[PDB]
């Protein structure tokens, strides 16, 4: 409860992005992710992916070259036209109607549509249902008091069959105050532990050079497998 009364506001990631403040961006993507992919979608072709707070994740082209559609919801519409732009794909946008002056931003290529709005915007939309979900600087970027209500978010958006794949960091609280906050495995199990059998498939060194500004010396990343409990 150490980070419990943080409070980041929409503008404050937004400026982030304008003034070039994006060191959680992986270019070569993440790499837990790659050595898992083949066994996460072993049997499975056309699935529905959500990436919530993608930012411009390279993770997301590779869902969409494996034949599944992909959905992301990201407020920084410089983000989104980062993610067009770098990953060379042409897109067109769209009003979203029950949120007044947001967009959608939807490849050509008819596979990847980028929501251009808050998270908690999304249950008034008809974004609808997903067979899967990766998270990653998502669940850890929230606001710590808004968790349950990203949680609820979640479970909405949920088919009822899903695999929910989760990466949180482990250091110690006291030492930086966060973005990205720190998200215990208890909180994992008091978020989802009622609705999700929880897997934890990897932990490993993730510290790198550029967190020593965090004023830690340790950092961990822990990948969780939920799915229907
Ligand atoms: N409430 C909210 N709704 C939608 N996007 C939000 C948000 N709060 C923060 N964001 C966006 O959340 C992102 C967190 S860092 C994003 C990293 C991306 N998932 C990756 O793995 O590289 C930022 O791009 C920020 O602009």
């Amino acid at each position: 409860e150490v980070q419990k009364n943080q409070v980041l506001t929409l503008e404050e990631w937004q400026d982030k992005w304008v003034n070039g403040k994006t060191a959680f961006h992986q270019e070569q993507g993440h790499q837990l992710l790659k050595k898992h992919l083949d066994t996460f979608l072993k049997g499975k072709s056309g699935l529905r992916v959500f990436f919530p707070l993608c930012g411009k994740a390279v993770e997301m082209k590779w869902f969409a070259d494996r034949g599944h559609s992909v959905v992301g919801v990201e407020i920084s519409e410089l983000g989104i036209q980062e993610f067009f732009t770098e990953q060379n794909l042409s897109y067109s946008e769209e009003p979203i109607t029950e949120i007044p002056g947001t967009k959608v931003f939807k490849s050509s290529s008819g596979n990847i549509s980028l929501y251009c709005c808050s998270i908690f915007d999304l249950p008034r939309t008809n974004i609808g249902k997903f067979d899967m979900i990766w998270d990653r600087g998502a669940l850890v970027a929230i606001n710590p008091g808004d968790r349950k209500c990203y949680a609820d978010t979640m479970f909405s958006l949920l088919g009822k069959k899903f695999q929910y794949l989760l990466c949180v960091l482990s250091y110690d609280p006291t030492k930086h105050p966060g973005p990205p906050f720190y998200v215990p495995h208890a909180e994992i199990e008091r978020l989802f532990g009622k609705i999700c059998n929880i897997r934890c498939l990897e932990k490993v060194d993730a510290f790198e050079e550029r967190h020593k500004s965090w004023g830690i010396d340790c950092l961990f990343e822990k990948l969780y497998l939920l799915t229907e409990k």
